[PDB]
């Protein structure tokens, strides 16, 4: 069978060892290293590919699965906030996708500042933030949205769309019908935003680099991966996209963590045994 036991047994197999072929070694190549001392990473073992970075101070990649481009990051440590800002503008960002739960942020013990839902200033930036609309999601998941206002003396103020799912615990999978209803809203959002540019006649829709959704919670590597898979299978572009192909390309892309939980890769799965995607490469 194509979603068998045997089919799912085998993909968990190949990305097993395509995960563990991906680990960081020290000083390793392919990966960015820190500077001078100051952490970069937030977790040692989930590293950032370095031929994918957006900057030289954040763990963040620009990932391409198929024919959807976005950019994939940690929650930024309080230290990066700035340059964090600054990736946000300078994407002319049409959505912030944070998966990352209030509780994780409120938790002082995680270092997770609460740069999205307050207003100030970091450095010689100021933002403000506006608290927009909530959208269920099912299942009790909640989408709380904001609307963050970047602005920064002699460069032009940036207004980010931000999409909050405040409710969904970490290393956990919420359901295939929930995750559609996040992949469609965070799209949906995307899509009003960049349109607003292009009609603007933005430089920004020349650059490929510029205008991807920016995705992310505390690693950037489960809820941030299952979010973007079902994001790129929304894609009316990436037909015969492979759930291997989908989970290997944001693995070298990142790292090979991308779809951390088994529980989040099942959701993929079942996304993918829904549209008649196929599982494994033949
Ligand atoms: C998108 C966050 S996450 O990848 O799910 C994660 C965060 C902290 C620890 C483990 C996973």
């Amino acid at each position: 069978s194509p979603y068998g036991p045997e089919a799912r047994a085998e993909l968990s197999s190949r990305l097993t060892t395509l995960r563990n072929t991906l680990a960081p070694a020290t000083n390793d190549p392919r990966y960015l290293q820190a500077c001078g001392g100051e952490k970069l990473n937030r977790f040692r073992d989930i590293q950032c590919r370095r031929q994918t970075a957006v900057r030289a101070d954040l763990n963040a990649n620009y990932i391409q699965v198929g024919n959807t481009r976005t950019i994939a990051c940690q929650y930024p440590l309080q230290s990066q906030l700035e340059s964090h800002f600054r990736m946000l503008a300078e994407n002319r960002t049409p959505v912030l996708a944070v998966l990352a739960s209030s509780s994780e942020i409120a938790n002082q013990r995680f270092g997770m500042p609460d740069y999205f839902r307050q207003s100030g200033t970091y450095g010689s930036i100021t933002v403000e933030s506006k608290m927009t609309q909530q959208v269920g999601l099912g299942d009790g998941i909640m989408a709380d949205m904001y609307t963050l206002t970047i602005r920064e003396a002699g460069q032009k103020t940036i207004s980010v769309p931000v999409v909050h799912v405040g409710n969904w615990p970490d290393q956990t999978a919420v359901s295939s019908e929930v995750t559609k209803a996040l992949a469609s809203l965070v799209d949906q959002t995307a899509e009003t935003k960049r349109n607003m540019y292009e009609s603007k006649g933005s430089s920004a829709v020349a650059d490929d680099s510029k205008l991807r959704p920016v995705i992310h919670c505390r690693a950037g590597v489960g809820r941030t991966a299952q979010l973007i898979g079902a994001m790129c299978m929304n894609d009316s572009r990436n037909s015969q996209l492979s759930v291997e192909d989908m989970v290997s390309q944001m693995r070298v892309q990142r790292n090979g963590i991308m779809v951390q939980k088994d529980e989040q890769l099942d959701v993929l799965i079942k996304l993918a045994e829904g549209q008649g995607r196929p599982l494994l490469n033949s």
